[PDB]
Parts: structure tokens; sequence; C-alpha cells
């Protein structure tokens, strides 16, 4: 470690790695710090799902996700346990216990909010869904010229998709995928369009997908090295970034205070450029601990002087979930082209089809798979082949249905995964609502209470706003019930429900972007530069100032690419 | 990869790494294959608990364990779900679904048996408890000379303890530890002795412990390298070892068939010496797939000709569990030396003690911690300091109490971890019973059904034997109820219970050791050599032929050290 | 119709459940394998606890129940008495 | 006749129950029969059902009816956790 770099990056998630990719590549001397540690294998920051073992046992991966989602703010617990032995010690009050945050109103929380501290951030376990936002969900990057704005976003999203290896063809030969997609597209037709979920992933074989991650964006190997002898990069894991140091004028950052969590030593690191990509909660925390905004419970009688919108206007999405069991209609449809005679398991049983009958509903490759499976596995009553991939189906957000949808199988199962129903029958439904930004919806940091890293404790003051946001959330639940029923009935144990607020982990608006600090009530401009500072940039979903339903990361990445263009335009690398 | 090594090792767990440590160190050309992948960070095969983040959030680590425990044999599920929508497809029978093994009698199973396929094996997530076995639990290594047997085991265990960095002093300054230990030792006195659990671990600070693993034994870095320029070792992850190839006479192994799970290619590797350390289930599987023992449902009318005891006499331990909530007696005892005046939170409140009163029950360092905590945290009603380490207490197996005990806090929590009761009050109790080896208790491999790696499906035919084993298991449950009550009453949600058979993951006896193949009904001799073979060795708990209650790994390691002495005595390394 | 039930209507569910006796219960096949090793266990899912061995569990009306008390089920019914329109009516 | 545990956290004045009842096509194959071997608690032939909801109109309407209750209920409020939309035991 040196005390001087060209660029310092706080966070090794996929947005920090967008900045590394762009800037290491442009010749800057870059250091990247992460509070978490390398724990994905020799491909640093890679997706934990990419082992042979997880892809042969995908039901286990939920546990890996749960193992690295550490709750942001837990209220004081008030459950009465009165079946204790009379000899057992019991307090006479519900006192502050077990890491609970006494500041947190339990009824104004995002209880499902969690953070991940590992090299690669949440991209080590994410679903890899990377939809574009349509105009309605998307911040403006050019004002008063919609066609130039569209052009700019197209160029940026195209680049982000290339970084993440986004595609829409990885599941095209799945029977289950097709079954679900084809049905939905017929029943709306074509008042809504359905497609494969855009996924940051490359299929390597019929049974293995290489899911993308931070590592796909930037490999996180120190440089110079043999592949990149004229580049300069260092990754420092297990280093808590605590404070950026402001000048008097609030026009420049003059250093970064860091804490080596192994040795315990503290240092101060100097950079020409400072990029905070610590996630939506933790960027905010680091800024509040550095004197931006206000520490402590918000107090209107003494509003913050520096970035007063920081931590206000926060957005998190409503999320509804169920699972379904495939209808008899759809299961029978799989084998609709077959002539089936006799009874499974007996001498006379056969299943045949005629390749190329124009009468066939399905093409030959489908009927071949189905025939083979039915004849070779007469003990099995379903016509779906055993290793058939899951559906990965969406109808994207539109004005008439202003929610994102993901229909398929998600590794992040909620609750006990029941084993009685055959998994080929099971389809997951997740619908994500957009949330209006509102000044009263805040993330703030205690002046008394600290987290496990001795940093000010995060506290939410949040409710879904009462008008359009809440109306749409309920409409969205209805929509998922109506849409799901086209495929099948609900799976007991996975009935339609709202998930805990913030379990969707799409928190935005915490350090939000706009044109004008005061008029747009925002913290960073369209280059992701903090207002008034020459050399401080924020990357991540916390920049998104709009009400959005789609998964935000591709949009956050796009904003980062644009930020890096600004840096390349205004800062000169040091000589090698 | 070469097609020729001096020694090939199948498995990178702590027993394979014992063989690597001994033999790489002795100058052999070693290759090690593991079916699983590197996923613990840059320290290959290291304990996953050793991140700063897990040790600040230890309640999350249960999920990491659950994420890599893949069930051995799951029976066909027969639960009736009859609240499905009438449109949903339903079969008319409980058919073979969702990876279930149709061979497995659900009532003769070890349902909690699981395997871990990752570099470092189960040592990437284990509790690190490494007790010695006393004579009563321990196989004989010398016959008819008890003092020479004791000497041999002492030397071997001392070496194994040095490899694992076993100690008994890591928790000596915990208030909770002391509270529990001191109470139990008074109440039995001294008809039973209590001590700290021997743990393979080194404390680095008051809040961080470096837990040992396979990596502690052998660092698993390829050699030659800068630290070890004259050593030769290669680790090949994601390589399924499928078969060892026997000569006609069954006197030598002539190669190892391997399957590269990334490329899909198959190869055959030649070694002077072959060591199978794939765990108790999977060593057996590999052997049955190579023509040892018998494939298919056991058939007494056609007993196996080659190693007929392989897969018979299997042992797994009964495990009882509860948690308790610390008694008022014991909580009051913590502060027994304090003079406490007024009421917490008010101006007059104070807590004082007199250092060195001979009347004090506790020494000054205890009273200091307690006083400071009480005065500095008057909102907290407990006298235990917030970062106080957990107890780690045992009374080892003895004739009058023939079970192992671990009393403390274990990361591998069973069930939902309730948050209402303060965690400083909570103590876990696990008691482990010894199981009589019995011919009828088998692990066998289907001739029809295969696992996820296309290898014969493991199937258990197991019941706890009806006489002494079952009698002791129930006595052991009673013992834990009686002993636990000295500390506190049971925690609702963690009432005393037997865990699922095989959840303790101490399976032994699958390829068991003895002096004489026929007379001792065994598979390997005291050098861990397979009877009749010159060049095949088996390492692991599957060698242990006795009824044991203590955690077996240190004993398995000891047997491996002795095996490696035999190899060093009989095989010459190739020139460098 | 007691004063007490109408002041505590949440308790009345228990009165209903107390007189709904299941018509046909299939043989139970749930595996309970956390029994003490000393406890007696059969080696099959045998006919137990009033189960009907004739009943295919997957072709059942598991929630069917009968009430044997003077007044029959009208001693606990909801008292909803709609007419059928032509379409539903013999 | 509440189904399941009656949660006490939500004020009861807020809570509204929804029950929707579907019509079932009569079908010869749907039977109630009586064992010639097994008897009930009164020594009378044991009742046994051989019943499935018929696969065409009955099942189609049942699922439509579930959708209807979800759409209609949402006019009043959102679902109560623990009482999510479900089919009851047949
Ligand atoms: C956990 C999760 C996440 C997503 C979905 C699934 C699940 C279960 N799936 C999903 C997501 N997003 C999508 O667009 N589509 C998908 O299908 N998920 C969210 C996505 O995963 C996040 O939006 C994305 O990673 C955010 O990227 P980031 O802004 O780079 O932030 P990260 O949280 O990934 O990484 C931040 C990083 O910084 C560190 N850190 C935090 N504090 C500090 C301090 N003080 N000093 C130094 N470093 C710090 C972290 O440890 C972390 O690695
Ligand atoms: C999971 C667990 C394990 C233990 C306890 C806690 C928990 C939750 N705690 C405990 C244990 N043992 C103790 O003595 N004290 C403790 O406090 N646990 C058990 C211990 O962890 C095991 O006994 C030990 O690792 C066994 O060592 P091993 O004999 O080296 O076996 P492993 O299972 O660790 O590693 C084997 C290895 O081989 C691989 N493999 C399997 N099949 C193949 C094939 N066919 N080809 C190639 N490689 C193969 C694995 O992937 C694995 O890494
Ligand atoms: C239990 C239930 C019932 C109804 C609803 C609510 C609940 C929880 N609410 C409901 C009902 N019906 C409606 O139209 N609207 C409502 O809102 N329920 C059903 C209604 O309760 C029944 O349809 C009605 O009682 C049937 O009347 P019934 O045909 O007279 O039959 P019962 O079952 O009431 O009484 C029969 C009776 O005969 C006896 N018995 C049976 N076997 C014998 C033999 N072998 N020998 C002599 N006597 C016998 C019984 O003991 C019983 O009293
Ligand atoms: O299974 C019931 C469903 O059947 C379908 O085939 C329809 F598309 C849905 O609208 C719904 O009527
Ligand atoms: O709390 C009840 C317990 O109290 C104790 O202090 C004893 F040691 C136990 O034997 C039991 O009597
Ligand atoms: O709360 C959402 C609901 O609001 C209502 O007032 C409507 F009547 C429903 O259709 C639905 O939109
Ligand atoms: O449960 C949370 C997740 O659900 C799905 O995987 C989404 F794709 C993620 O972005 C995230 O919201
Ligand atoms: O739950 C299984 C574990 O319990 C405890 O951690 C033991 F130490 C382990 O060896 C293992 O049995």
């Amino acid at each position: 470690m040196d005390i001087k770099y060209d660029v310092v990056i706080v966070g090794s998630g996929p947005i920090g790695c967008t900045y590394a990719r762009e800037l290491v590549g442009a010749g800057y001397k870059v250091a990247m710090f992460d509070i978490g540690e390398i724990d994905s294998g020799l491909k640093i920051g890679a997706h934990k799902k990419n082992t042979v073992e997880y892809q042969k046992n995908i039901d286990k991966f939920v546990n890996v996700i749960q193992g690295q989602l550490m709750s942001v703010s837990v209220p004081v617990n008030t459950l009465v346990v009165d079946t204790l032995s009379p000899t057992s010690w019991q307090a006479s009050t519900f006192f502050v216990r077990n890491g609970s945050n006494p500041e947190q109103d339990p009824l104004r929380n995002l209880s499902g909010q969690a953070v991940t501290r590992v090299v690669g951030g949440m991209s080590t376990h994410w679903t890899c869904a990377t939809p574009r936002f349509d105009r309605e969900q998307r911040p403006l990057l050019v004002k008063d010229d919609a066609d130039a704005d569209d052009a700019e976003w197209d160029r940026l999203y195209t680049k982000a998709e290339s970084y993440f290896q986004t595609g829409t063809d990885q599941f095209k030969e799945s029977i289950r995928h097709n079954l679900v997609l084809n049905k939905l597209t017929e029943e709306y037709k074509g008042q809504r369009d359905f497609q494969q979920i855009p996924l940051a992933a490359t299929r390597r074989s019929p049974t293995f997908v290489e899911w993308s991650s931070a590592n796909t964006v930037f490999d996180l190997q120190n440089r110079p090295n043999t592949d990149a002898p004229e580049e300069r990069f260092n990754l420092f894991p297990a280093v808590a970034c605590e404070r950026v140091v402001r000048n008097a004028l609030n026009s420049e950052i003059e250093s970064l205070h860091i804490h080596d969590l192994i040795s315990g030593d503290r240092f101060e690191i100097k950079a020409d450029v400072y990029v905070l990509t610590a996630g939506a909660v933790h960027n905010t925390q680091l800024l509040v601990n550095s004197g931006f905004g206000q520490l402590g419970r918000p107090n209107p009688a003494n509003p913050p002087e520096l970035l007063p919108s920081l931590g206000s206007y926060i957005t998190e999405q409503s999320l509804v979930f169920c699972q379904t069991v495939m209808s008899t209609e759809l299961i029978d449809s799989v084998k609709s082209d077959m002539t089936i005679r006799g009874t499974p398991g007996e001498l006379t049983y056969s299943v045949t089809y005629t390749p190329g009958a124009s009468t066939n509903k399905h093409p030959d490759w489908w009927n071949e798979k189905v025939k083979n499976h039915m004849m070779q596995h007469q003990e099995d009553p379903l016509p779906i082949p055993f290793e058939d991939p899951e559906p990965q189906v969406t109808t994207l957000f539109q004005p008439s249905h202003p929610w994102h949808t993901q229909i398929g199988r998600d590794a992040f199962s909620y609750g006990a995964v029941q084993q009685s129903i055959d998994s080929r029958l099971i389809v997951d439904w997740r619908f994500f609502g957009r949330t209006e930004p509102k000044e009263e919806n805040k993330l703030w940091f205690s002046d008394k209470i600290t987290d496990a890293y001795n940093m000010p404790q995060p506290t939410f003051d949040f409710r879904f706003p009462a008008g359009r946001t809440s109306k749409e959330a309920e409409d969205m639940m209805t929509d998922m019930c109506v849409m799901s029923a086209k495929i099948g009935g609900f799976l007991p144990g996975s009935l339609p429900q709202f998930m805990e607020p913030g379990l969707c982990l799409h928190l935005g608006g915490t350090h939000r972007m706009g044109f004008d600090e005061k008029e747009d009530n925002c913290c960073v401009n369209t280059d992701s530069r903090v207002f008034g500072f020459k050399n401080l940039f924020l990357g991540g979903c916390g920049n998104i100032p709009t009400a959005y339903g789609a998964n935000p990361t591709l949009t956050a990445m796009s904003l980062a690419i644009k930020s890096c263009e600004y840096i390349k335009q205004n800062f000169t690398p040091s000589p090698f």
C-alpha cells in the first residue's frame, strides 16, 4: 500500500469494478478498498453459484445468500416468551438486546434491508437480471431533448450489457421456459409482450451457466501483471473506509481515512479522485460520518447545511411473491403431438409422434426430447425431461402495468422448500413496484449507537407513500394473482404475499442524482459528481432519483460509465 | 497434470492434507484431486469462519454450513398436499421425485447424513473440537500390550494436535465460560471432570479466533514454489475420481480413473501409491465402483468375495441437543462481590467492589470487567460484558458416562434462531453417544440409481442397535437434562431432543480397521493398508472400527500419520 | 346463542372443531425419525389411529366431517340460507 | 369458523373474511362407497371416497373463482398474513 494513488475506489462490487475497468484501462494508478474479504475462489469477486456442485444442487444456494445478508436495522424485540423455567433469569423490560437498534421505529422500517461485505459485493450472489429502464422509470441525462437522452442511455446501456455479458438466449431450449412464455404471450396477446429475462450470464453447456459478477466486469487481479504489464491496480481487502476529509470550502476531498481490520492500524490515503461505491446504505454512512448531511435523528429546526438532500427521498420497491404448480392443461399440452397407447410400464405401451406433421403444435426437437423421456422413464408421470432448465420469463414495466416481473425459478427461495411437489411443476412469481421519492422517507445515522464496525448505526424512517405508490402495489399483487393463474394454482406454503420491506434489495435515492442541487433536491449531478466538489464521485443505486420497478444495477452501471467519461476528461493519469 | 506421480491422493479434506503434509514433506511427487472447487479465499482450504465479517456476525454462519451439506440419501416423499387448486397437475402416486433415492427405506435411514464437496472438505466449516479417545473408544494399534498401545497413541495424537494447533486455553478469560464450567465442576465434584473443549484454533485478539482447517495442516499451494523449492505438489480441483483399477490378483492398484468436470475429459493417472481420503461415504462409493465389496442391494446368498466387510458394521452416533437460559442464581453470582446502591440510570447509582477482599468469590480482573460494564451500560440489566466469548465446556467420555459432551455455543444452530432472549444467557448442549458396530448396519450402493455425479447411489440400511447402544442413548438424554438444569432451564424452541440420525456427521466403520481381515471383520490393517493390496491406503473416520462418542477427526488424523510412516518405510520417492 | 359466546365469538371455532369428526382418514405416512433409539417403532406405515386403509389419500375428501348431536350440524352452522337460481337448481 | 391460528396483532375491526364456493359437475366416477371389511366407530361399514374435482369446467371455474376472490378482495384491502389466498381441504 502507498499513501498516494491517482484514483481510490471504496467498494469492490460491480459498480466499483465498473470504475476500475474504465480507469485502470485508461492508465490511472488505482487503489480499491473493500471492508470484506476474498472468499469466491481464485477468480476474485466471482459468482458463488458458478461451482459444479451448486449447479448440481441449486436448492442449497439460498443458504449462501442468507449467509451473507446482514440486516441493516433491527428493532428492539418485544416478543413475550413466558414458558421459561422459573429458575431462568429474565429482565423486567424489553431492553436493547442482540444487536438491535434502539433508534429504529419498528413500524417505519425496512426490515428486510441487508448488506453484503465480501469482495465482489452482492454480485457474488445476485440473480443477474439486467433489464433496461424505459423513460418512465429513468433519470434524465439530457434535459429538453428526449431523443438525445434516449441516444445517450442506449449507448451507455449497450456498453454496460457488454461488460456484464447480458443476453436473452440462454434458456431458449427449455421446455418449461417455453411452456410458460408461450401461454402468457397468448393470453394477453399482444397487449403485453413477454421475453426472456435479460441475464448477465453465458451458458457453457446444457447443465452449466457461468453467471456474471463483479469479476466479469473487472478481474480484480493486482496490476501490473503478465496480461496487463502497463496497468496499475491494487485491491486491499479487509480495509474499512471510515471518512473522506473535506477542505474548508467543501470543494475538494483531501484524503481517505482507512482502518486495516487485520493489523488494526489506521492510515490516511491521498488520491486525485475519490469514488465511493460502498452500496446505497454504506455510501451514505461514510458521507454522514465525514460531515455531509446531518448526524443523528433528523431535526427540521436545524436542517443540514452540506448536501441537505442526502438520505432523504429514499426509495425501495414493494415486492410480491408466490409460487405455482403447473396446470394439467399445460402439462398435457407438452405431449399434445404424441400418440400414446397402452399403460406405462407394460409391454404394449408406446409414445410416438410424426416428425413434420403440420398439425403438430411443437417442432421436432421438442417432441424428440418428450418422446425419449416418456419411453425411457415410464416410472415418471411427467412429460418434462429431468434436466430441463427453469423458465426465465418477464413482461417488462409499462405504463399500463407499472411493475417489473420475473417468472421462473430463483435460487433465493423464501421459506422452507417443500419437497413433496415435483420441482418441474413449480414456477416462481416475483413482481416489483415503483416507489415515489418523498422527502419524509429517510435513511439516517445515529449519533449514539454504532454498528459492528464502529460506524454510526443506520436507521430507516420509511413508509410506502400512501397515494400512487400504495395503489399500484396493491394493483400489482392483483396482477400477479391474475397472471399466475394462467399457468397454474398457488403452491401451498408459497401463497401470494408481500415480502418484508426491503428484502428486494433495490434501495435507491439515498444520494440521488439531478441537474441542480436545490431544484431537483439531489446530491450528485449527471456525471455522478458530488455538488460543489471537484474530485468526489458516488456510484450505485443510491444515485437513482426516480420511481423504478426494474432491477437497478444495469442502470447504476450505466451511470458509472458516464461518470468515468467525466473523470477521463478532467484528470490526467500519473506517469507509469 | 502428468499421467505419473509417486502418490495420488483422492480428497482435500483434513485427512488427505495429513497425507500431503507428511509425504510432500518427505519428498514424494504428489498429486491431489478433489471433486469440489477452491471457494475459501486465497488461503486454499481454510475455515470459512475466519473472516472479520463472520466473527462479527456469527449467527449467520449456520447458513454457510447448511449451504454445503448435501444429503446422502433422501427417501421418496409421501406427504399429502391436498389444498392444490383443482387445475394444478397432480400424479396419482408418490413417484420418485426431486432427487429421492427409491432404494432407501425411510425407516432405516441416516436422514441427516450429508457430504461436502469443496476444497478442504468439511474442515471448511467444522466446529474444530479435537478430543482424544480414551481406551474404551479407541481401536488397538498394538495387541496384548496396553502400555505400548497407549504410548503409540500418545505419540500420534501429540503430532496430530500439533498439526491442527489444538489447545485448551483460547476461552480462559470468558465470564460465561467460567460461569458454566465452575458450576458444573462443583456440582459433580469431582466424580466428573470438566475442562475446555480441546479446539483446533489460535486466538488472534479478544474478538477474533483463527479456526484451524485442512489449510492449517497443509497449505495446498502447488510446489515447487518459493517457500518450498524442492517439494512437488499439485492440487487438481473439480476432478471426480471414479475408479481405482485392480490387477487380476487384487494385489496392486494400477491406475486411477478421473473425470475433469470443467472440460468433461476423462483420464487415467498412474501412481506408486494411491490414498483414498474422500470421506466415509465416498471412499466406500469409489471402492464399490471399483469392484470391491458388492454393488446393489446386499444379498446373503451371494456374499462379496473381495473385502466382504466393506460397508458393513457402520457406526453413527446418537446426538441429543437443547439450549438453556442462564439461571438467576448464576447471573446473580457474576456480581456477587459487588456493592450495588440505588437504581440504574439515576444519580445515586453505584457499583463497587474491593480489590483483594479475601471474601471475594472472583478475582480482580473479573470484577473489573463486571463493574465497568454495569456502570457504563446502566440501560443493560445483565452483568456480563457485551463481547464476552461463549463457553466451550466438556466433560469427556468415561465408563460411568459413556458419551461425549459439548456445552457452549455452536455456530451450527438447529432451527430458527429466536431473537427475544439475550444471547449472553444462552448455552447449547450437545451430547454424542457411542454406537456398537453391527454387521447388519450397512452402507450400500445401487446398481440402478446414480447420484448427481453419475456414481452409484448411496443407500443406508441402519438402525441404532437395540441393546446397549439404545439404552445408553436414552441414558445420555437423561444425563443432558439433569446436567443442563444446573445451569438453567430449557429455551423454548430448543427443548431436549434427538437430532436426525446422522446429522452429527461422525459416521465411521465403513471401511474399518483391524488386525486380521477375517477375524476382526475389517478392510484395512493398522497401517491403513487395504488387505491384500501393496499400494492402496484408506484414510478417514471410515477406518474407525470401535463404538466412539467423541468427535473422530483427530483420531482419523492420527491413524493417517501412522499410515504415512508405513509409506515412508516402503516406497522411495522419485528423483526431483 | 349463549351470552358468553356472543361476548367471546373467537372461541366458537373450538366448539365447531369439537364436533366435526372426519369421515375418511387415510393411512399416515409421515416419517418421524427424531425418536429416541429406545422407543418402539414399526418397520412399516401400518394401519393406525382410526385410519381407513381403503382410502386412496389422493382421491379423498379429507375435510369431510360429520356431526353426531341432537340438531345435527345446525347446532353450529353459519346460518347462510341463499336460494339457488335456475342454473344451480334441480 | 376460523381456519388456522387466530392472530391477535391486527385489530379485528380491520379484518374481513372471504369465502368463495364453486359448483362441481356431477360425474359417475365420483363416489362414496362403504367397505365390506373395515367399520367405523359405530360398527357400520366404513365410508370411503373416490373423488377428484372433474378436470374441465369444474376445475377451470375453481381457478377462475380463486382469481375472482383475489381481484374482489383487493377493493377492500390487502391480504392478512397467515390467511393468504388458498384452497381449503376438499
Ligand atoms: C443479494 C441480492 C442482490 C441482488 C439480487 C439478488 C440477491 C439475493 N439480484 C439482482 C440484483 N440486482 C440486479 O440488478 N439484478 C439482480 O437480478 N441484486 C442487487 C445487486 O447485487 C446490487 O444492486 C449490486 O451488487 C450493487 O452494486 P454496488 O453498488 O457495487 O454495491 P455492493 O453492495 O454490491 O458492493 C459494495 C461493497 O462495498 C463494501 N463496503 C461497504 N462499506 C464499506 C466501507 N465502509 N469500506 C470499504 N468497503 C465497504 C462491501 O463490502 C461491498 O463489497
Ligand atoms: C460439517 C461439520 C463437520 C464437523 C463438525 C461440524 C460440522 C457442521 N464439527 C466437528 C467435526 N469433526 C470433528 O472431529 N470435530 C468437530 O468439531 N466435523 C467433521 C469433520 O469435519 C470431518 O470428520 C472431517 O472433515 C473428515 O475429514 P476427511 O476424511 O478428510 O473428509 P472430508 O469430508 O472433510 O473431505 C473429503 C473430500 O473428498 C472429496 N471427494 C469426495 N468424493 C470425491 C471423489 N469421488 N473424487 C475426488 N474427491 C472427492 C470432497 O469434495 C472433500 O473435499
Ligand atoms: C358444521 C358446518 C355446517 C354448515 C356451515 C357451517 C359449519 C361449520 N354453515 C352453513 C351450512 N349450511 C348452510 O346451508 N348454510 C350455512 O351457513 N352448513 C351445513 C348444514 O349445517 C348442513 O347442510 C345441514 O345441517 C344438513 O342437515 P341434515 O340433512 O338434517 O343433516 P345433519 O348432518 O345436520 O343432521 C343429521 C343427523 O343425523 C344423525 N345420524 C347420523 N347417522 C345416524 C344414524 N345411523 N342413526 C340415527 N341418527 C343418525 C346425526 O347425529 C345428526 O344429528
Ligand atoms: O386454469 C384456469 C385458467 O385457465 C387458462 O387456460 C386461462 F388462460 C386462465 O385465464 C384461467 O381461466
Ligand atoms: O435451579 C435448580 C438447580 O439449582 C442448582 O443450583 C443445582 F445445582 C441443580 O441441581 C438444580 O437444583
Ligand atoms: O388499493 C388498491 C385498490 O384501490 C381501490 O379503491 C380499487 F377499487 C381497487 O380496484 C384497487 O385499485
Ligand atoms: O429476493 C430479492 C431478489 O429477487 C430476485 O432474484 C431479483 F432478481 C433480485 O434483484 C432481488 O430483488
Ligand atoms: O451438528 C453437528 C456438529 O455438532 C458439533 O459442532 C460437533 F462439534 C460436530 O463435530 C458436529 O457433530
